[PDB]
């Protein structure tokens, strides 16, 4: 608000020291996962999708892939569809999908199109199913030590990357919605964290960003000297077994991801507004950066 | 089944008398309203969606666009959500607008996609809001003799002709969902017969179809002797004021997109098994067609 | 003519069962040997050049060669040019070379060029003569067990493939007289049998057709429940040395271009109106398939 | 051949004289009409065939069109086929335009094709049949004042001009055969020398060249101080009925061409060896240029 | 330096507030015209070279129009070269001009070539001279009344206008020192702030920045009160002739300029370290703005 | 002068004979290094400027490097700066490259440019600096047996091959001023024979030209009967130990350009107007040709 009392000559080096991530981003791909209270509050969701036609302005390639679990339960609610639950796990019956494509692709999706697009003709939403995109892999869940079927839920399979990188070059951001037919044509959900990792993979993106609600990995949760700001995978990996099982989805995807050969994926926090201009344009970032090692 | 009981000398007939239409339509724009019965029961769906192969593989550009108001109605009604009534014309307030959007779009339009891409990745899903590719107008009704508003439904306004024909000759099968936001970004249903009429106009199609379900266009219904093939639109539109209905919405976007410039619109039977290969490639068609005069 | 007593719904599943062929062939070359009575009665004639222009119509790539051998032989009769005859074959000297490229490229490439061109621009003539399309090597004959030089004859040698697919994928019919010059400049007949198969191996080609006047492969002609639809190469190529003399520079070019990697050369009956469509689009030919093995 | 004996800084003045005329040739459009001796000597022919190949090695492209009368009424007569004369024009009939359209397009065409080729994968034969490049108009001729029919017989009526100039941009050095069908698809034979003049017309073509058996436009032959070496339209339309009957075709096609709006057509000595090199590159010319006036 | 010490949430904002003229400046062209102390300040000149590479990181097309006047005289003075002066104007001979040439061209243009390129192979040096990118007409001078010639000095004529886009749509930053041949071949030097008005002008360029020694325009020099930040064409065009002599050539090419369709002119601080980044991101520019008015 | 009083069927033989070269180097690039009287005599520079435009109007693709020793040396002395010289050395201090650059760049390429320019938009000028084009290694000298530094000196390095090509086939006539950043971005001078051999090589020249003041190479200078037309580089390279000083630079650039797979390198004299020409299009060259063995 007051921030013309801030001298002229400051704003000028704050833009100055963009240019070193604006050159390393030039033409690139990056693939941001958005979830959590960055899709739940109206200033971070429009902040979002300002830094997402900000990154197509600067000749940058973004790509979007959301979540939304709790708008799926809740609209179940709403439906009276009684839930069925091996372990933890809802099963998904064709009806669960059904209601989970229609709440991820048919409103969660519509909402982010309809804010990136209030800048410009920008984002097209999709999912597997769209032109063949993406396959899906039916995931099985080990509960209290044994694999079991929890429905019509699974992995990426294969990503059409020759297709998915036009789209990208014709000027489109790409807002994913991550359901995808298997080999036999059914229609799987896949978790979103995961499904980010392997489209980032795929595209051969610079960056993987995930978005979550917290400033960054804690090693020892909840010592706050415990934080650290970049750590190689070899480092990540054995971790892995210590973390709060909030955190484990998004490190196993900014492992995969960084194993498959994205030279960096970052956990950064979606409660600061503007957090993807601060991660990519700025050392001040408050997330933590993992590299191969 | 016992159809190979036919001659072959007759299947190659068959086959030959294709040809001046395969010429015809070789690159051409073929925009194709799909609703009715060809949309409930799954034969006629798996054909409607082999068809559409059919037109992809031969060099021909087929969009399909797509209605579902029976299936809106019963979504509300699971949700609980009481309708209110001017006219005979449910109001769309925001709430019925997402229930809307989200049954066509994350729905209705799914099952098209998936149907079609069985044959290959042909079917892309789609609104207005992707891309910004076209806008809507907010539609008032006039109910028993006074211009009334029923909320967030509208006609198509204007329509991104030059970035629906590049995803066309990407080799891509548009499926639409008629919702599309107005100039201030705020999302509108359209009702899917005047949207095809619209886009057909836009695209410079050669033909739009509109599946419905009866044999044709009856000018003294039910005189059986009353059925017509051919009609003029200068004679159609005079008859408009007769005509069930149901039929209105039909002959409008005939009149709208052949006065348009559209060269021939047609009402063909969707209750008949691959109806869009006999009015095509047959002279054989049930459907009545409408041409300039 | 009476075939519009054919109810109307046994007409679409006749279009609809050529949808798995379409797919198959869309975008593919196929290399048509076109010559018997295919070439010699009219209304098969007009049928060849049509079903050239659906294929093309379809987003096929054709491409047809053709012989003419006995009209090469009533034009030296006409030119009073008396023959010479080493085995049963005649001598080619260079004044019946001259005679032998202005029959097949002046005369019966001409009638076909102009058949089909009646559909639309699709037809052009050419010889290994332009633009150097292809070369040729001069063959000798085994006579009663010896090897025997029969003037300007040979097989086709280098195929220039880039050039020839840019004249396809521009949405010519090549029409192919064939002559070639060898390394030297000098120009040679090529039987057209052979010709087709090494084009059709040169091209990539899905499939090699051969108009013949039969019905199909008789293996212990007359015999009739001797006759074969599908035959691997390994027992035709056996089978080779027992058929009548007619059949052998058939079955030569179907094992050449099968073993050559065409994935399947087919010998269809030329006296079959629309022979061409039902062999491709239906399960129905009479002729016989080759394939690897 | 004792030419290494002319010194060699005379050699360089020679080439270096050429470049103004290189600059105004480079990237245009040139056609040749080629005829008389320099198609019947060895010498001549070998040398005509060198300089197509020099122009298009020179990024100039070369369009020849040729004719051949005297190569058609010798086989006339070897073929025994009895004319019929009105006035002194041979009749067309059906089968005198198959002799004529056999010796052109697969005779005379081919010998031109191959000695170009001898230089590179240049030359491709056509005529008007080929990819409809070209259509004819029936001609009627005047005798002793009636005009008469003479049979398939006449002019360039509409030329394909885009797909003519995308054959040449392609490289190719097209060597045109002056048939051509009507608009009912019956082929005519169409005199040369007006074949050329609406071709380079139709093609935009910088010049037209017309090789003749004589040293260029005598004004009151046979006084030699009457030979003219420029000569505007105006000036030379009215010239025109005083010449010999062999001139006049040849200036008709100048006027027309030049006309409508080929900058210079020229006619020059066929019987020197490589006239297209001296008329194009040197001032020393012998042939006559016309330009508009 | 201690940049650190201010809140990362105010960094965030002070990108977030560019996107509006990330968006305005996407893909368009922009002439900057470079001269004064940020082409002798170390600092200011790697600062003017790194927002070049910013411009052109964020798909923005940056032309650089130079002179260097002081040096031009620094170096005939080294070579002893005599002025000779015509009001306050000296001569330009051919020798004076070798040497402006030789200085601008080979020294000046140079540096500013290698600065940018510490950043990417981005920048590239020219004249009017290369490729005949533009021309020149000789100017006159009035002095105390009177046009007289100085010499080899004159105005902008022509500019290849799609020249210079090709070389801008291929990624490079034109740098332009301003020489360019008359009609006769001739070589001039102009004015560099005239020449980046002719040149934005013919560009179709989105703004035009001059870089000057001043915070801006004052309207009654020395009044700090008479400072304005907006100013139409109008009004300022009338308040010309009251200005200090200096201010002059930089008034007029923003009149020329913005009168010839570039829609906004900027006179702006050079003095000012990233003058270029706060004026074109910023809303707290030092400079003055030229709309048309 | 008199050069018409040469009969004109000679002219036309000494075009003809310039084919097998045309066709030979249709579409190729030749390097030509340009130094020596034929670019200090106002003849042979308007020659060697026209022959450059000559190779362009043929489709040839010409690239002209050049040197000016004698220039910067004249400059250095206008300037009064002293040189220091190591062996025969002068050392190239930061003052002495300005100066060099300047010269090279500023004066001499800008005549080169301009000459070449009068016959079209073919020339452009440039230096390893302009778009990164090449970079420089720093060399040492070996002076009486000692390597020692002689400054800001040295040897091609890296050449941006794809970004030199796409220039050429633009239709530009890049004129190369040999001075290139190094890797830290500091600029150095490199010799022009040497220069010319590296880019030659990288390029993929079919030849590569050396303009120099001799006859060509003789084995045992001043023995006149010693001079060679033709030698391979293995013979080559044992006789550079006994030729002149100012040979020895133009024989190892023909060495390490031949043997770097340039298909041949040529020293031709310089003194002879349109010396290109005639080595490339004529068999009467005097220069020596090497070739690989
Ligand atoms: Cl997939 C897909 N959806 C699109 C919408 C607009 C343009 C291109 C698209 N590709
Ligand atoms: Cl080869 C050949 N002949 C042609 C005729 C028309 C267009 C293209 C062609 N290529
Ligand atoms: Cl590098 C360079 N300089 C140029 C001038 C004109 C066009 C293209 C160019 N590339």
């Amino acid at each position: 608000s007051r921030i013309e009392a801030l001298p002229t000559h400051i704003k000028a080096q704050v833009l100055a020291e963009a240019l070193p991530w604006l050159k390393q981003l030039h033409g690139k791909v990056v693939v941001v996962k958005y979830g959590g209270n960055a899709m739940t509050d109206d200033t971070l969701r429009r902040a979002f999708a300002a830094d997402m036609a900000f990154l197509r302005n600067c000749g940058i390639h973004p790509v979007v892939v959301h979540g939304g679990g709790p708008q799926i339960t809740a609209m179940l609610r709403r439906l009276g569809i009684e839930g069925d639950f091996k372990g933890g796990f809802r099963v998904t019956t064709p009806e669960v999908l059904d209601v989970a494509r229609m709440v991820l692709f048919g409103q969660v999706g519509r909402e982010l199109v309809n804010l990136i697009n209030a800048h410009g003709p920008y984002a097209v939403g999709i999912t597997g199913e769209d032109a063949q995109l993406f396959t899906a892999v039916r995931r099985s869940v080990t509960v209290d030590g044994v694999a079991t079927d929890i429905g019509l839920v699974g992995d990426v399979d294969q990503v059409n990357t020759a297709a998915m990188l036009d789209l990208v070059a014709a000027g489109r951001i790409p807002v994913v919605s991550t359901l995808a037919p298997d080999a036999d044509g059914v229609v799987h959900n896949i978790n979103a964290d995961t499904a980010a990792a392997a489209v980032a993979e795929a595209l051969g993106a610079e960056k993987l960003l995930m978005l979550t609600d917290i400033d960054g990995l804690y090693t020892r949760w909840p010592d706050r000297d415990s934080l650290v700001s970049e750590i190689d995978t070899g480092t990540l990996a054995q971790l892995l077994p210590t973390l709060e099982s909030g955190m484990v989805p998004k490190v196993e995807a900014c492992l995969r991801a960084v194993i498959g050969g994205v030279p960096s994926a970052h956990i950064i926090d979606g409660r600061v507004t503007h957090c993807v201009l601060v991660e990519l344009f700025t050392d001040a970032g408050t997330g933590t950066k993992v590299v191969r090692g």
